[PDB]
C-alpha cells in the first residue's frame, strides 16, 4: 500500500485514525509542535523526521527515505478562511456526490477524492523521487493521459486556467523558448505583473502537486531547521523555497538553485480550490457544472438554484431559488429559521430555533468539552487576520470595532490578545441548545437580545485557534454519523429522485450493516429496471455481510438484468426462404480474435454505465478460420445438429425442441438460438406456422447444420460469440434473410442474450470483421458498436508480421469464475472497479493512437499495460505456471497478455524484433512447462467471416 | 448567397440597406403592420409573404418557397428593456470585439455575429427544409461539431440549462425512455412543473432555432390569418404553435400534431441573452471572459475592470475599478463628466458638459430630425410599463411621480397617453448640444436647473415609441463612423495593447481607404513577428486599394515571414559521406498524392494561426513512381545536374554556383537547394571548406544528379514538393545522412523556405509516406505534422477500387496567382476565408471519420464537398473548361475534386459503381475537350519514397 504522510492539527493527531477509519500501518500522522508555526516546508520536514523517528530500523535517514514512497499532505495550518472546517484541517471535508458521477461514496471527503491520483502519479514516477508532497485544501482532476515524468529534482505539477484565479495562487513562469524548464516562480502575481510577463513567459497556475528527490529533501530539512542542529524555525516551501528555484529566482540559495526543475503541465487537468468559504461553495458549483447533459445525470433533482448543497444534515425549512450559495452539513435546520443566501452551516445540533440569518453571514457550531458546545458565527468574506481596531477586521461582514460597539461591549471585555482576530477569544462556550440559540440570536441579527448578551457574558471564549486546538471531534464525528444514518433511509425512500442507486452500492451496503440499518424495501415492478437491479443486488450484499441467505436475491438481480437487456429481442421478425439450390451446401467460416484493449468495458451492466471501448482484432491460426459451419437442405423436413468438436447429433422436430436451449447434455444450445432467430420460432417469424414440420414443409426441405469450433470455449479467443455468429451468417445465406455482418454481429448479441450468457459484445465483431478495429459503443441499454478501422501495417508489414507470438501454454484457470463476483461489483458501483475500468476505457483509446501513429514500441508497451489492468481486476487470471512462463521471456517482448478473459490458455506476446521472437520460439521449445504447451501460428484476417456454396 | 428576411423596427426597414451596406437581393425586410402586432408565428407568415411578394416573379407560393433557402430573423419588437438600441431593433447593436477571437470586424454588430451560425445550420439541413426562424435579441454559439439534421417537418434546436433557468423559456419535453420523440412544449414552465416531470422526462431549454418544411410553413400561415377572410392575426409560434407539438401535446390541434418534430441538442451550445439593458453588458462580459487559452488569446490588455466596454467612443475622464457594469458607444464623454458605475452611454455627440451621472442611470442621444437630439435618460433596471401613477413606473431609477414631483411638474405638461411609460411623450427634443447638455443635466441629478426646464417646455416632446418611429439613423451611423474613424488612428498607435493586428485587416483596409487615412507606420524591428507581418501586409493592401505601388510592402511582408520560418538553420548542421560504392547508383523515386480533404488549412500563415488538418494518400500513376531522382559518384569534383523532363543540364563547380538558387534559365533550383541542405553548402555544413572542390576531394568523388518528373508541373498533385523530398531522400542514402522519411519532410519544408514558394507541408507528408493519412498540427512557426494513417480499404478493395479515376484534363496553369490571393487574404485575417478554413479543417476530420467507417459513399460525397470548399475559396479554382468537363459525368459520381491548388490539371472522381466508371470513362473519351487530355491510372502507393542502390 501507498504510505501516507499527514501533517493535521495537534488536536485531530490523536484521533485521526479513529474518525477516518484507518489502520495506522499505510498511515502515519503528526503535527507542529504545539506552540511554534513550522509553515509549509518546516512543516513537511517534521512529518518527515516523525516518520524516520518511528520507523527507524536502525537506518539513516537517508537509507530510510529511499526504501518505500511517500506521498505527504500538509493541512496543519490555522485555515483562517475557512473556520468551518478548520478543527478538521480542510482536507477533511465532507464533498457532495457529483451530480454526473457514479460509484462515489456517500461519506467521500476531499482527502478521499484527491488520493487516488496522487497515488497514481507516483506509481508513474521514477524510482528516485520517493516523497511527493501536496497540500489537502484542493481537489484536482486529471481527465487525459500523464506524460512521463522527467528525473527532476523538484517535479511540479501545474495547470493554466484563468488570470483572475491565478492572482490568488503560485505560478511558474518559463521562458517563451523554453517552456521545459522553469524561469521563475510568482506568488499571488497581479493582473498588471502577468500581463508584463505574457509577451515573453508562459504561465502555469500552481496546483500544489510537488515531487521531490532525496537531494532536495535533504535541502529543504536544512532550510527548515536553525543554523546549528535539531532547532526548528518557520519556513515556506512556496513563498520561501519556491521563490528560490528556477532559471532566474526571484529568491537566492546556493543549494536550491542547483536543483533542477521540470514543469508538467496537467493533461486534461481541473482545478478546484477548497481554501475559503466562498470557494467551499464555488468549486463544488464548478464541478455540478461540468456536465448538464440530463442523459448523463443520474442524480434527478430539481433544485431551485445550483449553487444548494446539503450533506449529513436535517433541513426542515422549504428552499427556494432566492437560497443560492448555501452549504449546509452537519447541521439541523430547524422549521422556525429565516435565511437568506450565501451561507454555511455546519456543525448546528438538533434545535427549534428562532433564528434569522442575514445574507452573507455563516453559522458553525463546534462541540467543546464533555457536552458544551463553541458557537462560531462568521462571515463568508471574513478573513480573520490584522488588529481588531482597524476598520478592515471584520466580524459577519461587519467591522469588529461596529460589532462591539453595537451589542454595548467594550475591548476590556477581551482580555488576551488583539492584534490578530484569529487569536481573540470571541466565541463564547456555552452548554444548552438554548442558551446556544440565544447567544446565536444575539451575536447576529439581534444585539439588543438581553439573554443573549448575559450568557456570553456568563459563557467561557475562545478564539478560532482555540477552538482548533481544543474541538471535540469525537462529538462532531458521530452527530455527523448521526445525521448520515438518517439520510441513509431518507435517500433510499426517495431513491426516484435521489442519488442512492448512484452510489457505491458496497460502501452504502457496509454502512448499513455497520449502522444497524435494515435492507432498503423492494422496488416495486414499475421503477427502473437498473434501480431494481441496484436494489436486489444491494439487498444480497447486506445479506451477505449481515450473514444471511443473499443466493435468492442476487439470482432476482441477474434475472431482472437478462430481461433488462431484451430490446427487440421478442419482436424481430424474419422470413427464412430456402434460397440454395436443392444439391448445394453453405459454408461459413470465421477466424477468431484477440483484444488488444479495453476488454471487460464492453461487459454489462458497465457498458451500459459509460459504454466501452475494445480495440481487437481478427486472426486465423495455423492458417485456418478455426469456426466453420456447413448448412445444406433435408429430405425430411426436420432439423439435424451436428458437432465436430464434440462428435455428436440432434435432432430437432418442433418448436419446443428447437427452443430448449438448456437441454441436459446438449451442445447445441447456439445453433437452436441462431435458427430461433433466423424465423424458425415462432416468436421470431413473421409468418405463422402450426409446427416446426410444417414450416420446413413450406421451407421445401429440413436443414443439416454441421458445426466445428476448432477451439474449445472458455480459451479466451472468442469461440462462443464467434460460433454464434458464424452459425447466424451461414443460416443468413442460406435462408435469404439479407444480413449484413454489423446486423450479424447484432443477432449474435441477442442470440447470447437468448442463452443468458451475460456477456460483452467485442468478440463478435472482434472476429465477423476483419482487420484490426476499435469498437465504442455509448452509453443505455441499447448497444450497438461503432466500428473504426485501423491500419493493418503493424501486423502485416514484414518487418512486425513476425513479432507476433501466439503460445498455448497447456494450462487452464485453477480459480472459480470470479466474472460473477466482476458482474455483482458493477451492480453495486464498486468504486475500485468502476475507476479500473474506466482506465480501461482511456487505454483502448491510447491503443487506438498508438496503433494510428503506427508506433510499434508504444504498441507492445500499451499491451503489456493491458496486462497489467486485467491482472488488477481479476487476480485468477494469472496462476503461477502462467507467470513463470512469462518469466521465461520476458526480457525479450514489448508486452505481452492473454486474450479475453485469461486465466490461461493463450498467451500473445509481441517481440520486440524478429530476432528476440526467435530467441522466444527457441527458449519456450527448450524449456517447454508440460507436454501440452504449443506455438500457434497467427496471422490477421483480412476477410473476417467468410460465406460461400458449393 | 442564403437569402435572409427581417422583421425589423418600421422606422428601421427603410434605411436598413444603406445603413448596414448590403444587396436587396440577399437581404429582405419588413415589419409588422403598423398598429397591430402579429407574435412570432403572424409575423414570420408576414415576413414570407411580404418576400414572396417582392419576389414572386410569376410563381404560386409553394413553387417560390421551395427555391432556396431563407433564414428569418424577428427583430421586430418595442424594446423597452434596451432603450439604447430600440430603434435600431437590438439585432444591429455594436458588439466589441472578442478578445481572444481572430478576424473579426471592428464595426461587426450582433447580426453579423449571429448569422453565421444559422447559415451553418441551413447549409447542413435537408433541402425540403427551405425556412429557419430565429430571434435577433439573442447570441447563440457551437463550438462542437453539429449532428446531422433529421427530415422532419419542425426541427427545433435546444439546451441544457439549469431549471431556474429554464423556468423562463420555452421548453421541450421527451419521454426519458424516446429522446427522440417531443412528448410535449411547456411555455415557462414552473418549478414543480420541471420537479413533477423531472422523474420521467428530458427537458431542453428552447433556444429559438426552428427548421419548417413547407407543410408546416403552410399551416403556420394559415393558423397566423383569421378563418373568413385574409386579414392577420396575432399568433404565437412557441405558444400557440409551439404548444401543438408533440405526442401527447398541451393544446389540441388537428393539423399542427400530424406534423413530425425533431428535438437536437446543440453540440457546445452557448445562450446569452441581449433584450435587457443589463444583459447588454453581462452577456458581453461572459462571452469576453469565455476563453483561457495564452495561446490563443492575442488581446493582452487588464482593463481597470472587465465590464467595461467603449465602442466607437471618445473618452476624456479616466476609468478607474470603480467604474463596473460602463458600456459607452457612439458617445463623447468629456473631460468635466462625473460618472460611477452601472451605466450605458449611447449616441452622446461631442460636448464639453460638466455632467454628473448617478450610479445606476444611463444616458442616450438619438438624432432626430435634420438637426436636433432627443435626450433619453433612463435607468439600467427601468422597464417602461405600467400606468404612471404607479410607484413602481421607473424613471432613471425614480418613480414617475416622484420624477415629476421634483421638478415642479404636472401631469397637465403630459399631452397624450398615461397609462403606459413606454408611450408618453417626456423625452425633450432641441436643437443645438448646449440645449442638450442643459436638459440632460435638469434631467438627471440637477432638476432646480430652471434653463432646462425652460428648454424642455419649449421643445417638443418624444415617447420611447415615437423615438424608435422617428429616429435618424443616418445621422447616428454618420455620428458612430466619425468616431470609428478617430478609433482606426487609437487602435493603430496602440497596436501592443489592441485588438487591432487581430482584426480583419482587409475591411480595416477598406475602412481605412474610404475614410481618408493614413496607412500606419512601420512597426519596430521589436514588436512581434506576426505583427510586423500583420502590419506589412496591411500597408500593402491599403497603397494597393489607393492606387500606389504596393509590392514592395508585399514582398517585405512575405521575408518577414520567411524568415519566422527560418529555425534550425544553426543547429542542423550535416557531415555527408561518400556512403556507396564506385560503380554504384542511388535510386530514389517517390508518387504523387491526392489530397481528400482539409488543402489550404495547411498554409502559412493560417496553419500558424490554428493548425491544419490534412487527409491525402500517395498514388503511383500507370504503375509508376512519377517522381524519380538518380545519384551517382563522380570522376570530377564537381557537381552535374541533368533533368529528363525539362531535357537540361547544368555544372556547379563552387558554394557560389551551388547556391545560386534563382539562377536564370537553370530548373536545378531544388536539387541545388537539397545539396545545399545536405552539407554542401558552407552555412549547412558541419565541416569548413575551403571550397566545394576541397569538400568533395575530401568527400571522394563529386555528385551526379538526374531528376525526372513523369507528370507536367502544374498539375496539382504535389509534383514540386515530392520530388524536393525524393531528392532530400536520394542525397540522404546517398550521403549516409540517417534521416528518417519525417526528417525528410522537415527538410523539404526548409527547402522550399530556401525557395521562397511559401506553400504548406500536406504534399511533402501526403507523397513520401505510404498509404492514405491524416495529418495534423498546432498553432505556432514550428510546424510539425503528427501523422495517423487511416485503412486503405476503400482504396484496394476489389469492390471499390475501380471507382477511383484520374482523368488529366490537358489545362495547365501557373496556381501562383490563387497562392498569393489566398495567403494575403490569410495575412488580413480576412472573416470569410478564415471561416472557409476553418470548416475545412473540421471536414478533413469529418473526411477521416469516413474513411474509418468504410463508408464508400460518405466518403464520396465528402469528396465533393471538399471540392464546393475549395471553389467557395478561389473563384479561380474552376475555370469553365473544367466544369463543362465536370458536367459531362457529374451524375455518375459520388464526388469529384482536383488535387491541390486545382486551376486546372487533373480530376479526380469517385464513381458511384464500376458500371458508372465504365460510363465515364467511355463519356469523357467520346468527347475529349483537348487533344491532351487522357484517363491516367491511379493506385494507391504502399511503399511511399522508396530509395534502393544498385
Ligand atoms: N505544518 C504546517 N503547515 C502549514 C502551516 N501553515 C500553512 N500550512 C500548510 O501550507 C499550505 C499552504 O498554506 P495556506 O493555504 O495559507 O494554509 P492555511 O491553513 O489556509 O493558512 P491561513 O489560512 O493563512 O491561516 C496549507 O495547505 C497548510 O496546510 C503551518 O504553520 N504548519
Ligand atoms: N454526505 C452527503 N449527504 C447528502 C448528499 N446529498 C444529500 N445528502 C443528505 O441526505 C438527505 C436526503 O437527501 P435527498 O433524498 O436528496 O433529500 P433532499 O433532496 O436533500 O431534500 P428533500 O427530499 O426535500 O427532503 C439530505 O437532507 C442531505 O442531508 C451528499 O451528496 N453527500
Ligand atoms: N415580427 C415580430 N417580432 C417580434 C414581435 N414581438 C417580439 N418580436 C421579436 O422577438 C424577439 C423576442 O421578443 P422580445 O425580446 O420579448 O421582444 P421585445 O422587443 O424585447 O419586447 P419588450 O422588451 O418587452 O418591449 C425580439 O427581439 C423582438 O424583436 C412581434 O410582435 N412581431
Ligand atoms: N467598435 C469597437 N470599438 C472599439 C473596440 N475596442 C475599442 N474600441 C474603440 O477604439 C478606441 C481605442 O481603444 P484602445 O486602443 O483599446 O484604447 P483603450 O481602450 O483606452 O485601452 C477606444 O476609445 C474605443 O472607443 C471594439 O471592440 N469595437
Amino acid at each position: 500500500h501507498m504510505q501516507k504522510l499527514l501533517s493535521l492539527p495537534s488536536n485531530l493527531v490523536q484521533s485521526f485514525h479513529e474518525l477516518e477509519r484507518v489502520n495506522r500501518t499505510d498511515w502515519f500522522c503528526t503535527s507542529d509542535p504545539v506552540g511554534k508555526k513550522l509553515g509549509s516546508g518546516g512543516g513537511t520536514s517534521w512529518l518527515l523526521e516523525e516518520c524516520y523517528n518511528e520507523y527507524s530500523d536502525g537506518a539513516t535517514f537517508g537509507e530510510w527515505l529511499e526504501k518505500e514512497k511517500r506521498i505527504l499532505l500538509h493541512a496543519g495550518g490555522q485555515s483562517r478562511r475557512l473556520p468551518g472546517y478548520a478543527p478538521s484541517g480542510k482536507i477533511l471535508t465532507p464533498v457532495p456526490v457529483f451530480r454526473w458521477e457514479r460509484g462515489q461514496h456517500l461519506g467521500q471527503n476531499l482527502l478521499s477524492l484527491q488520493l487516488p491520483l496522487y497515488e497514481k502519479i507516483m506509481s508513474l514516477a521514477p524510482d528516485k523521487l520517493h516523497t511527493l508532497i501536496a497540500s489537502g485544501d484542493v481537489y484536482i482532476r486529471s481527465e487525459k493521459p500523464l506524460q512521463s515524468i522527467p528525473e527532476a529534482d523538484v517535479v511540479c505539477y501545474g495547470l493554466w486556467v484563468d488570470p483572475s484565479l491565478a492572482t490568488h495562487h503560485g505560478v511558474f513562469a518559463s521562458d517563451r523558448k523554453h517552456p521545459e524548464q522553469l524561469d521563475f516562480m510568482l506568488q499571488k502575481p497581479s493582473l498588471a505583473e502577468l500581463e508584463s510577463l505574457s509577451k515573453t513567459h508562459l504561465f502555469l497556475m500552481d496546483i500544489g502537486i510537488w515531487l521531490l528527490s532525496d537531494r532536495a529533501v535533504e535541502i529543504l530539512m536544512k532550510r527548515s531547521h536553525k543554523e546549528s542542529s535539531e532547532e526548528l524555525k518557520y519556513y515556506d516551501l512556496y513563498s520561501d523555497f519556491g521563490l528560490a528555484l528556477g532559471t532566474h529566482p526571484r529568491i537566492e540559495d546556493e543549494e536550491v538553485n542547483t536543483l533542477s526543475v521540470a514543469i508538467l503541465p496537467l493533461p486534461g487537468g481541473e482545478f478546484y480550490h477548497y481554501g475559503t468559504s466562498k470557494e467551499l461553495i464555488s468549486s463544488t458549483l464548478s464541478v455540478q457544472n461540468k456536465v448538464y447533459d440530463q442523459r448523463r445525470i443520474m442524480h434527478r433533482k430539481v433544485k431551485p438554484n445550483p449553487a444548494m448543497f446539503v450533506q449529513n444534515a436535517v433541513v426542515r425549512i422549504p428552499l427556494c431559488a432566492e437560497n443560492a450559495d448555501l452549504w449546509i452539513e452537519n447541521s439541523h435546520i430547524g422549521p422556525k429559521w429565516k435565511i437568506a443566501s450565501r451561507h454555511i452551516i455546519t456543525g448546528v445540533p438538533e434545535n427549534d430555533w428562532s433564528l434569522a440569518v442575514p445574507a452573507g453571514v455563516c453559522v458553525d457550531v463546534v462541540p467543546m468539552g464533555d457536552k458544551g458546545f463553541v458557537a462560531r458565527p462568521y462571515g463568508l468574506d471574513d478573513v480573520f487576520k490584522g488588529d481588531l481596531r482597524d476598520s478592515k477586521t471584520t466580524l459577519t461582514g461587519i467591522p469588529f470595532g461596529e460589532w462591539m460597539s453595537k451589542r454595548g461591549l467594550s475591548y476590556t471585555d477581551l482580555k488576551g490578545r488583539t492584534d490578530d482576530l484569529q487569536a481573540v477569544s470571541v466565541f463564547p462556550m456555552v452548554n444548552s441548545v438554548e442558551e446556544l440559540g440565544l447567544v446565536l440570536r444575539w451575536m447576529l441579527s439581534e444585539p439588543e437580545l438581553e439573554e443573549g448578551k448575559n450568557i456570553w457574558l456568563r459563557s467561557e471564549h475562545f478564539s478560532a485557534d482555540e477552538i482548533s486546538a481544543g474541538a471535540n471531534l469525537k462529538r462532531l464525528y458521530a452527530q455527523r454519523e448521526e445525521f448520515r444514518k438518517g439520510n441513509w433511509k431518507a435517500l433510499a425512500v426517495n431513491h426516484e429522485k435521489s442519488v442512492f442507486y448512484q452510489l457505491d452500492l458496497a460502501d452504502a451496503a457496509e454502512d448499513f450493516v455497520r449502522l444497524g440499518l435494515d435492507m432498503p424495501e423492494l422496488l416495486p415492478e414499475d421503477a427502473l429496471q437498473m434501480s431494481r437491479i441496484h436494489n436486489r443486488m444491494l439487498r444480497a450484499r447486506i445479506l451477505k455481510l449481515d450473514g444471511k441467505d443473499y443466493r435468492p436475491e442476487e439470482q432476482a438481480a441477474f434475472d431482472l438484468l437478462r430481461d433488462g437487456l431484451l430490446d427487440g429481442i421478442s419482436n424481430r421478425k424474419s422470413t427464412p426462404k430456402l434460397d440454395v439450390y436443392s444439391d448445394q451446401i453453405v459454408w461459413g467460416r470465421s477466424p477468431v480474435r484477440i483484444d488488444m484493449a479495453g476488454g471487460w468495458t464492453d461487459t454489462p451492466p458497465y457498458s451500459l454505465y459509460s459504454g466501452g471501448n475494445v480495440v481487437n482484432l481478427a486472426i486465423e491460426l495455423n492458417g485456418q478460420p478455426p469456426l466453420q459451419v456447413y448448412v445444406k437442405p433435408c429430405k425430411d423436413f426436420h432439423i439435424v445438429l451436428r458437432s465436430i468438436d464434440m462428435g455428436a447429433m440432434e435432432i430437432v422436430s418442433t418448436f419446443d425442441e428447437l427452443q430448449d436451449y438448456k437441454k441436459i447434455g446438449s451442445p447445441f444450445s447456439i445453433p437452436k438460438a441462431a435458427l430461433s432467430l433466423a424465423g424458425f420460432a415462432p416468436a421470431f417469424s413473421a409468418v405463422s406456422y402450426a409446427s416446426l414440420e410444417e414450416q420446413l414443409k413450406d421451407f421445401g426441405a429440413g436443414i443439416e447444420v454441421t458445426l466445428l469450433a476448432a477451439i474449445p470455449a472458455g480459451s479466451g479467443l472468442g469461440t462462443s460469440s464467434i460460433l454464434a455468429s458464424t452459425v447466424l451468417g451461414a443460416i443468413n445465406d442460406f435462408c435469404g434473410l439479407a444480413w449484413d455482418k454489423n446486423e450479424i454481429c447484432q443477432r449474435t448479441l441477442v442470440l447470447e442474450q437468448l442463452l443468458t450468457t451475460g456477456g460483452g459484445w467485442q468478440d463478435q465483431y472482434g472476429g465477423v470483421l476483419q482487420g484490426v478495429k476499435l469498437l465504442q459503443t455509448e452509453a443505455g441499454f441499447a448497444q450497438s458498436p461503432l466500428v473504426r478501422w485501423l491500419p493493418d501495417h503493424l501486423f502485416t508489414h514484414p518487418e512486425y508480421k513476425d513479432c507476433h507470438l501466439l503460445y498455448y501454454t497447456g494450462i487452464t484457470r485453477t480459480a472459480k469464475g470470479i466474472l460473477a463476483e466482476i458482474v455483482s461489483s458493477m451492480f453495486l458501483n464498486s468504486s475500485l472497479h468502476l475507476n479500473l475500468l474506466s482506465e480501461m476505457k482511456a487505454h483502448a483509446l491510447d491503443m487506438n493512437e498508438a496503433i494510428q501513429r503506427g508506433s510499434f514500441v508504444e504498441f507492445g508497451r500499451l499491451v503489456g499495460k493491458t496486462w497489467e489492468q486485467n491482472k488488477a481486476l481479476d487476480s485468477g487470471t494469472n496462476p503461477p505456471a502462467v507467470e513463470a512462463i512469462i518469466d521465461l521471456i520476458k526480457d525479450y517482448t514489448l508486452g505481452y497478455k492473454l486474450p479475453g478473459a485469461g486465466g490461461g490458455g493463450y498467451l500473445y506476446m509481441v517481440a520486440k524484433d524478429p530476432q528476440a521472437a526467435v530467441r522466444i520460439r527457441k527458449i519456450l521449445t527448450e524449456n517447454a512447462p508440460n507436454p501440452r504447451a504449443r506455438f500457434v501460428e497467427m496471422t490477421l484476417s483480412d476477410k473476417g467471416f467468410q460465406v460461400s456454396r458449393s
